[PDB]
């Protein structure tokens, strides 16, 4: 079928002190919205180029496809990796994974930190599965598509983008970062981890 | 463990006169092996700037890190999906999901050659499955690692970079693009269809 | 010799109520004096891998010197670009070019809104004038080095990225593209066209 | 006017054994005058969407303008900084400033051949001047169009598509790029370097 926008498990206000309501509010109604439409539409114009045989603007039909089916993917995973009950951190099976792949939950953390706050332009840090070589690796994606290979599992998303911050933090993004880590949802996390590796 | 050089299932010159057995020799032995060089190599520096918490050139690392390792994981599930016994078409469950994403093979196959042909620069054309969604989409890959979702998982890929062609079709890139389709594996689509709709 | 933030011939309140004081002052303080010392700072590395002769980190010191010089000459033509007595329309031999080169005015304004809005991710929407075919033409600019060719003189630059309207005009871009054109100072992107085609 | 695919000033087998006749041929006749078509097709639906009114596309018509005007503006300085009397050392002028600015001509030679190798898919090296603060600086360019600033002059440039060298060379670009140093035509690099410091 279509995609379509879900729904938040919290409410707009939820994160404050540490992410606004005016933020989470702009970005679930405008910008997620927007990708999704995006994405109906880039599946709706290959469909009518399929049938009018004419690949003609296939380029800009495979980018804008990638582009906004991307950010709804990503901005989909980011929703519920916060959580107003959410920070500390993980255990179990992932903090146990974490430590034996960054050495340490404090140096994958600052690794983290490193990879979202050094991305020339927009993207995010994601912490992902590699299948091919089974290991946890982090990956700086840039934009919303690209920077990663085909077939790696999303783990937990930092949202990078202007928007994501500038209304509270204005252009200190390090102090975005440092708050995000208060409202991760290692819940969440972990149970991506582990249909990850079944 | 350490990212390795498969083998590949059949002599490369088993190929011809599709693929030329000098390109399956400089391919593999060469191009391939050096992103498997490279991608052990990244998880390496990152291991000591975790150690000595020097993060200074995250940038680059996280950039060794997604072209090689994406090079790696491209040119493995090309050696699979391309067999000397192959060509044709799909066939059960594959094929009829082709058709009810695309219309019918003939429809999913001028797309898919759409995408392959008008790269601009180095890419590949690649058939996917989106989890989002459900639904079978071809996406249009820029070097090695950019333009596509996440966790999207990876069925057919067809390398559309220079060094793939230009020893025996020289600047047609077209006429390879047809040829390709003679040597397709679909077992291993059809084996890489179950098992992501598992 | 090094290189420098440029003072602005108005107080960031100027532009009001067009674009506000805050968004000035943040952007000329904080964002365009990191690109002035970034890129100093990708000047001092490549000097001194030059002397030990280590060039392990090209890749990454050809992009910061990039990004970072690219930032500063963006910012430093925008401020330029701009001005309280701004507004109307090109005076002289820019007219007749623009009412030339793109159909008319208001049709160059329609091609430059849409280029400007349509991005997705960073970019800037820039006027431009070729020196190998001599035309002048509009290009997106993707972040703040992509997408146009080396030598193009650059003329009139909208900044798009976030950071230059999200304070006041929150996701509605729309709404600062149309807004700019009454703050252009056209006075210099006449000077400026009159140098390049001298 | 149009574009047009220029004259070279040699014939394409005067470069042996440095780099074939075969490949200057296909390059010239079928690389270049493809960008040069394809430049020309871009502008004119610019011309078209400007007059129906319709800027539906944008995104695709000025990343094919930027694609294909960078490629006829690349290969077009690449044809006149090459021949068959050149080689050898800048002399003058310009090898001081060059001596000046990256040490020696022994150092400015050992980071541009570093520049040219290591790019991660399609690419070139290219030395450009940059009028914002008047240095020499060396730049390494993703595709034809991305990865330097607006307003940097071009003077000598090294192409890295594997187009440029696989039939002769095969994967060994360390060798292609070392050839290259005899064919430099300095008489050229010398002439673009007076006219952009004037
Ligand atoms: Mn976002
Ligand atoms: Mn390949
Ligand atoms: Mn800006
Ligand atoms: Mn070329």
């Amino acid at each position: 079928a279509e995609y379509t926008l879900p729904d938040l498990d919290w409410d707009y206000g939820a994160l404050e002190p540490h992410i606004s309501g005016q933020i989470n509010e702009l970005h679930h109604s405008k910008h997620h919205a927007t990708y999704v439409k995006g994405a109906n539409d880039a599946v709706a114009k290959l469909e009518e180029a399929r049938a009018k045989e004419d690949h003609s603007a296939i380029l800009l039909n495979e980018k804008n496809l990638a582009f906004n089916l991307a950010g709804h993917v990503n901005h989909t995973i980011w929703w519920k990796n916060l959580s107003p009950n959410g920070g500390d951190k993980p255990t179990g099976e992932l903090a146990a994974a974490i430590a034996d792949a960054f050495g340490s939950f404090d140096k994958f953390r600052a690794q983290f930190h490193a990879a979202a706050t050094t991305v020339q332009g927009s993207g995010w840090a994601a912490l992902g599965w590699d299948t091919l070589g089974n290991k946890l690796l982090i990956f700086q994606v840039y934009d919303e598509q690209t920077n990663f290979p085909l077939g790696i599992v999303p783990l937990l998303l930092l949202d990078m983008w202007e928007h994501a911050f500038y209304l509270q933090y204005k252009n200190v993004k390090v102090d975005f970062a440092k708050a995000f880590w208060n409202v991760v949802n290692w819940a969440d996390v972990q149970s991506r981890y582990a249909a990850a590796t079944s």
